[PDB]
């Protein structure tokens, strides 16, 4: 066996992180973004629509975003990471969280 954190406890993670980087209005952008990823915009529009969103200054905040990644668009979002340089409420929050299992 192996030592993990739920995707619950990950995504409270991430979101206070958000919280602390970015606006109601920015997270409620992040939300819908995710929304449409979910129901079928591609993992590169996706990318893009989040490092436009994020911004320069913010754009690392996509590391976080990996663990909720689908394994098919997983390889596409690392080269993501590698290419922008980066690597080598509750009821808002309820849709986000039925997003991201959605998508797993």
């Amino acid at each position: 066996m192996e030592l993990s954190a739920s995707a619950t406890e990950l995504l409270q993670d991430y979101m206070l992180t958000l919280r602390t980087k970015l606006s109601s209005q920015e997270i409620q952008q992040f939300a819908a973004l995710l929304h449409e990823y979910r129901n079928g915009a591609s993992i590169h529009e996706f990318c893009i629509n989040l490092r436009q969103l994020y911004g320069d200054s913010r754009k690392f905040l996509l590391l976080g975003l990996r663990p909720f990644i689908p394994e098919k668009d997983s390889q596409h979002f690392e080269n993501f990471l590698e290419t922008i340089g980066v690597k080598d409420w509750d009821r808002m929050i309820s849709d986000i969280s039925s997003d991201i299992e959605a998508l797993g």
